[PDB]
């Protein structure tokens, strides 16, 4: 069981939608990531960044799944342009492409969460982006701390356990219209 979490872009009337299995993790997400092949991608990628987004897309097409999610596989991607708004907070978070992101899974789209998922924190570490631990256990600027804890820097989550903290989010975005449970 996971959840949808649902974007507004920034400056525009597009919006959309990621698959989580860690909707409590929600105040550590500092950027998006859609897959190369999103629908979304071209309508809010940047005239600054349309050349290089063209370019990743290309270089994308040419690698298998398999060869994208490897977890060996030095991580590569490209700022769209584009911000997303956390629902949670309203904070812009800057929206990449990146071949991790499989278009065939989920909705082709997730909310980057590097202090907590391996494959967002070695993008993070590749591209310079913010980390913000939600979870307390480990040092995250050091290594992705992957496992459970005591929510921290979470507003109303602080405290919380991931059961407890998972419930009361999806309350939250169930109730601003911009989150369900799914599976
Ligand atoms: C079921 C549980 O609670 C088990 S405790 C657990 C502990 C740590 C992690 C960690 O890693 C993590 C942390 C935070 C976030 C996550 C993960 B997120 C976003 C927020 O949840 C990911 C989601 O980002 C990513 N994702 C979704 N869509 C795609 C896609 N199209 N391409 C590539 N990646 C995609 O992967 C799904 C679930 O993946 P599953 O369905 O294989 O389980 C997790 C659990």
């Amino acid at each position: 069981t996971g959840a949808n979490v649902t974007f507004k872009v920034k400056g525009t009337d597009k919006e959309f939608t990621v698959f989580t299995t860690r909707p409590d993790t929600l105040f550590g997400a500092t950027f998006t990531v859609l897959a190369p092949e999103h629908e979304l991608v071209d309508a809010i990628t940047s005239s600054e960044q349309a050349e290089a987004v063209a370019d990743y897309k290309h270089q994308a097409s040419l690698k298998s799944d398999l060869v994208r999610t490897d977890l060996a596989k030095e991580k590569t991607g490209v700022w769209t342009g584009a911000y997303a708004i956390n629902p949670v907070n309203g904070k812009e978070m800057p929206i990449w492409i990146a071949d991790y992101v499989l278009a065939s899974y989920g909705t082709g789209a997730v909310m980057a969460v590097p202090a907590h998922d391996q494959r967002d924190w070695e993008f993070a570490k590749q591209f310079d982006l913010p980390i913000v631990e939600v979870l307390e256990g480990g040092n995250v600027e050091e290594a992705a701390y992957t496992e459970d804890g005591l929510h921290v820097n979470s507003d109303f989550l602080d405290g919380l356990n991931k059961e407890d903290a998972i419930a009361k989010i999806v309350a939250s975005l169930e109730e601003k219209g911009c989150g369900q449970e799914k599976v």
